């Protein structure tokens, strides 16, 4: 016939604090988790770049978790520029319009919400491969 039992076990699943805020884990990365205020970036309009999957999803969280604005587009509104591997546009906005946006990686954004308070972005430059 029929007939079993079931028994306790520990597996790991999301649901609390899940992952160190860490881009290494940024698609496994609790935003719910920074403490920080829910005007971090207020009135702190950010260009997401690179990005598409999860980590994206997040900045997305983040950004508006922290009041930012996350512009669809870019433009000499833009106060930030977060890239996660490449920004092209940049290259065409630089074109159009003359500003310099702060170019940092999510990683930034992530301190930022992870200490509670923005950054310095030198630490956190996005620069192209080689050196000299």
């Amino acid at each position: 016939g029929s007939s079993g039992s079931s028994g306790s076990e520990s597996i790991c699943n999301s649901l609390n604090s899940k992952l160190e805020p860490t881009l290494e884990n940024l698609e496994n990365l609790d935003v719910s988790a920074f403490q920080a205020p829910e005007d971090l970036l207020d009135g702190c309009r950010i260009y997401l770049c690179g990005f598409s999957g999860r980590k994206l999803d997040k900045l997305r969280r983040l950004i508006n978790s922290g009041g930012g604005v996350r512009f669809n587009q870019l433009n000499e509104d833009v106060t930030h520029v977060i890239v996660g591997d490449y920004d092209d546009e940049l290259k065409q906005f630089w074109n159009k319009s003359a500003h310099r946006p702060h170019v940092v990686g999510a990683k930034w954004l992530l301190e930022c919400f992870s200490k509670g308070y923005m950054l310095s972005e030198e630490p956190y430059i996005h620069s192209g491969p080689s050196s000299g």
